[PDB]
RNA sequence: AUUUCUACUGUUGUAGAUGAGGGAUCUCGCUCCUGGAAGAUGGUGAU
RNA sequence: AUCACCAUCUUCCAGGAGCGAGAUCCCUCCAAAA
RNA sequence: ACCA
């Protein structure tokens, strides 16, 4: 589909020849060299607007509800200080230079430290409930007796402990400390934090207030970075191509006049192996300053004349009309002055730009931008040592890996970019793919953790870095959201939704997000639905011409040993097995075994469906099974912090003792697991004998034991973070338990409990069962939190979930082309709308969920393409789910979200059956997924997909 | 062994992904500095 | 036997700054002729 | 919707 102009931040490596931090930054653009910052006299003048607050308008602020008397108490006490006229803003902001101002939030904040202040003296000195009702502690007034008897008792007993602690001896002093840290400090902290009304309601409001006040105290202060970003400019850069390769050439402004003059008079002379180039260009958007860029101020001389073309004066002139501001520019390209100053191809623009007409302003930057940008090229004998001689020019080389090996045709594609920029039909194009003027170099220093206990290596010596910014797609309308209203982004959304036509789709996607599988992907097209349902059953049934083909990998544990002696396993690496040169390299085989090999380990087949969880891409192969490592390093970091933020961590030496399990011993910690495990309601009612056959109901294998109907009456109902825990599991899961007494009585007292790892089966092609030492060597109790720095141990999680989200979109992107090279049309990506409410809910029963990265990724991905808009604040658009509506779509571009209500288990032909089973309907139709799906689970994307698509068709019928 | 990340890894390196810099608010774990309160212990003064 | 004070010491609370992890968010990345 |  029609796209738009895309930008994208490549970089490669430097080497310097003659001569992270700053080091240098450029402009090939020679008139960029001598910038001024931005002209934001606007929102500075508009953002004023929105800080100044009117005292009354306080209390609108928020959702929350305080009584009479406390907004009475609250507006007198801000009243105390705004006297002597001084005016309220929502914030103090000492870049406006606004001055006689009184803050809102620091006020919110004072009243709340004075309170919280007093409070604790009061209930520490020993005063009565009566005494506290009788203070002006409006906020902690009004608390029930029982919970101030609540505090009152840990108070107390933490007074005891503290003298307790003074006179201490031996170890006893680590028993104490503990008792003093884990349950009284922090349950008194709780106490206070989240059953004091008041208190609560206070803290929300005082944090609502808060964000709304860094909000636009962000924007401003971007606003003012921008002034002194802008001067850092000094070098005129240039790309001396010679024999295939590039040099970089950095020149100071000092000598860029004349270096840019003496260049003007070298003869360009075809090809001969070098070449010296410049870059020369204007745009759109400096224009606007040339002409109305600080213009109050009187000393835009390029306003001392052309004035007879405007209408008065200032853009505003023009009242928004198009065409006024379209004939105006035109006239100032073709006034005599500006060609008189301008460096732009007069024949071309006069030819193409003057004498034409546009219909809509987009054309007139488009063509402005296209015919202005030119790459120019000129050639001498031996010309390098003139510019180093006169002008001191310091030169680099630049490079990178996919820059200097042997074969191509195999390269990354942010290097595909560069060697597309410079080939000769790129020029004729008028130079669709763009290389922005301004770029800046970077100096990284060794790692030092790298040197000193070491073989080729990036961190072991210092880098020069170049970064460069690239846009694609440059002939196409431009897009930005800079200072956009938060209602001018649905709007924006809901325009570029239009583009779509209701007969241009053709297929669609739907993706289920569960946590055995942590995702799933299956296919929907417009021919499944026929009339009958015999016919229904057969079009299903045509598995060899719509779905995929897969391959997986057969005996996991197969290894080989190369030419070296060295051994090799496939799962570790299956490229190079898969690969017709890697093998008869590396293993130095002939055609027939390499042949007889990929006939033997590897099975292949044809399906409707996947598994997204080790799915990967290995020489045009999607493989069900190459990407087990990255789904083991997820499931191996989650246990990592999980067995790390359990201990405690203070400077202070505690007697806390934390160990691993299979499986769990006394029935204190099984009861304190179940507990762990279940609903506060529906359990705490749980008759205290009935918690045992619970607790036999979890843990025991459940064939031997004669379970009434109590299991779902009661067990099944007040279960909340489902799963298996048998001893017999598909994958027995790992415990760690935490104590304090030295051997574990049949009565001690465990205090946590919790389930560490998943055995997952195929695990062990990596790593033993005793590698549980791997999971063990992260957690420490003596570890204090503020020293561990990087390097010994880390907590990361974000990167070990991107890797798993790399995998996937590479799968996804290749289907995607795939079915679009065979059916003609774009398709649909869907996936149900759990809005914000779940997501936190998944988290917690994980903290691995890949759900709002997935999305985060697949929209990065698709941009490109040109299907879905840009992206500002996701959250205002959604922030929430679609719930109770089995028709609705929220749409953006291709991506489309649903309700998941009752998807996944309703069968797809015949509708009304439920298929939790035998992966045939009971209904006893033709249905049945053994030859289609994978397994039964997929059913759900299968069914996410469907319903995905005939409401989008739905919503185009009108 | 990489512009950068992940799994490998040296007879041409291999398979997937890649928009980077600086900053704002909040939640959780910890440390140093200054101030307030409760209190343990040796000593000195006093009625 | 009681009351005031000096000094070492224990805990909790408030404010300032810094480190580690997670969530939401923002701006910059093309201008000038004497 | 997440799951012996
Ligand atoms: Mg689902
Ligand atoms: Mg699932």
């Amino acid at each position: 589909m029609e796209t738009y102009k895309v930008t994208k931040t490549i970089r490669f490596k430097l080497e310097a020849q003659n001569v992270g931090l700053p080091v240098a930054k450029a402009s090939f653009n020679y008139y960029t060299i001598n910038k001024k910052p931005v002209d934001f006299g606007n929102e500075k003048s508009e953002l004023e607007s929105r800080l100044k607050i009117s005292i009354d308008t306080i209390f609108k602020l928020t959702r929350e509800n305080f009584s009479k008397k406390i907004e009475e108490a609250i507006t007198a006490d801000i009243q105390k200080e705004l006297n002597n006229g001084k005016t309220l803003l929502l914030g103090d902001v000492p870049m406006l230079g606004i001055e006689n101002y009184v803050s809102l939030r620091q006020i919110l904040k004072n009243i709340k430290s004075n309170q919280k202040k007093a409070f604790s003296d009061l209930m520490q000195s020993g005063k009565n409930y009566n005494e506290l009702k009788a203070t002006n502690l409006y906020l902690l007034n009004t608390i029930e007796q029982r919970q101030f008897d609540n505090y009152k008792v840990k108070t107390n007993e933490l007074e005891k402990l503290a003298v307790k602690i003074n006179q201490a001896t031996n170890d006893n002093q680590k028993k104490e400390l503990i008792s003093n840290k884990q349950r009284v400090a922090k349950q008194r902290g709780i106490i206070m934090r989240d059953n004091f009304a008041t208190w609560k309601s206070f803290s929300n409001f005082y944090r609502t207030i808060s964000q709304e006040h860094g909000k636009i105290l962000a924007l401003l202060k971007g606003i003012e970075k921008e002034r002194t970003e802008s001067q850092l400019l000094k070098y005129w850069a240039l790309i001396l191509e010679n024999n295939g390769q590039h040099k970089l050439i950095l020149i100071p402004r000092e000598k860029a006049a004349s270096c840019k003059q003496w260049i003007a008079s070298l003869n360009p002379s075809g090809d001969k192996l070098t070449k010296l180039f410049w870059f020369e260009s204007l745009t759109y958007r400096s224009l606007q300053k040339l002409c109305f860029g600080f213009t109050e101020n009187g000393n835009n001389k390029f306003n001392k004349n052309i004035q007879n073309l405007l209408p008065i004066n200032g853009e505003f002139a023009f009242q928004g009309d198009e065409q006024k501001k379209i004939k105006f520019y035109q006239s100032v390209l073709e006034s005599k002055y500006a060609q008189s100053v301008l460096n732009i191809p007069i024949q071309q623009v006069q030819a193409d730009i003057i004498n034409q007409s546009f219909a809509s302003l987009d054309d007139f930057q488009i063509a402005l931008e296209k015919i202005c940008y030119r790459l120019f090229a000129v050639v001498e004998a031996n010309i390098e040592a003139e510019l180093l001689k006169n002008d001191k020019a310091q030169i680099f080389n630049i490079t990178s890996s996919d820059l200097r090996k042997e074969a191509k045709d195999k390269i990354k594609s942010h290097t595909q970019i560069w060697k597309a920029f410079w080939t000769s039909e790129n020029k004729q194009n008028n130079f669709e793919t763009r290389l922005n003027p301004e770029i800046t170099i970077t100096y990284r220093q060794p790692k030092q953790s790298k040197i000193d206990k070491y073989k080729n290596n990036r961190y072991l010596h210092a880098q020069y870095t170049l970064i460069t910014t690239i846009s694609e797609h440059s002939n196409s309308p431009t897009k930005i959201l800079s200072f956009m209203s938060d209602d001018e982004f649905k709007s924006s959304v809901d325009t570029f939704n239009k583009k779509f036509k209701k007969d241009e789709i053709k297929f669609a996607f739907g993706i289920d997000n569960g946590e055995v599988e942590l995702s799933t992907l299956g296919v929907y097209f417009p021919a499944f639905d026929k009339t009958t349902y015999k016919e229904k059953v057969a079009e299903l049934e045509k598995v060899n011409d719509y779905g995929f083909e897969v391959l997986t990998i057969r005996n996991l544990n197969y290894k080989e040993t190369d030419y070296n002696g060295k051994e090799r396993k496939i799962i570790q690496n299956p490229s190079y097995f898969l690969k017709k040169e890697n093998y008869l390299r590396t293993f130095n085989k002939s055609e027939t075994a390499y042949q007889k090999m990929f006939t033997e380990q590897f099975e292949k087949k044809k399906l409707l469906t996947l598994d997204l969880t080790t799915a990967k891409v290995i020489c045009g192969h999607i493989v069900t099974n190459g990407d087990v490592p990255a789904l083991f390093n997820l499931w191996l970091k989650h246990a990592q912090r999980n067995i790390f933020e359990m201990n405690d961590h203070i400077q202070k030496e505690t007697a806390k003792k934390i160990v691993l399990k299979n499986q769990l011993d006394t029935d204190n910690e099984k009861l304190k697991f179940a507990e762990y495990i279940s609903k506060e309601k529906e359990f705490g009612k749980l008759n205290d004998d009935e918690k045992m056959k619970y607790t036999k109901w979890i843990f025991e294998d459940r064939d031997q034991n004669n379970f009434t109907e109590v299991e779902n009456k009661k067990f099944k109902r007040c279960q909340k973070i489902y799963g298996n825990y048998s001893t017999k599991a598909k994958a027995p899961v790992l415990f760690a338990s935490c104590f304090i007494d030295e051997e574990l009585q049949s009565v001690t007292d465990i205090f946590d409990v919790r389930h560490i790892f998943k055995k997952r089966e195929d695990f062990y092609a990596l790593k033993t069962e005793e590698e549980i030492k791997q999971l063990i060597d992260s957690y420490n109790t003596n570890r204090a939190s503020h020293d561990i720095s990087n390097e010994e141990l880390d907590l990361k999680i974000l990167n070990t979930k991107k890797a798993l989200v790399a995998n996937a979109v590479g799968v996804i992107d290749f289907l995607y082309k795939h079915y679009e090279r065979r059916l003609g049309g774009e398709g649909l990506i869907i996936k149900e709308g759990f809005g914000t409410g779940k997501v936190e809910d998944g988290i917690e029963k994980f903290s691995g969920n890949i759900y709002r990265i997935l999305e985060r990724k697949l929209y990065q991905k698709f941009q490109n393409y040109g299907l879905v808009p840009p992206i500002k604040s996701l959250m205002a658009v959604r922030a929430n789910g679609i719930e109770n509506n089995k028709n609705a779509i929220l749409q953006l571009g291709n991506v489309g979200f649903i309700d998941p209500a009752g998807t996944s288990q309703e069968c797809p032909v015949c509708i009304e059956g439920r298929l939790e089973h035998t992966t045939t309907c009971p209904n006893k139709c033709g249905f049945n997924s053994e030859r289609i799906m994978h397994s039964n689970d997929g059913i759900a994307s299968f069914n996410i997909a469907k319903r995905g698509f005939n409401n989008f068709v739905k919503s185009k019928t009108d």
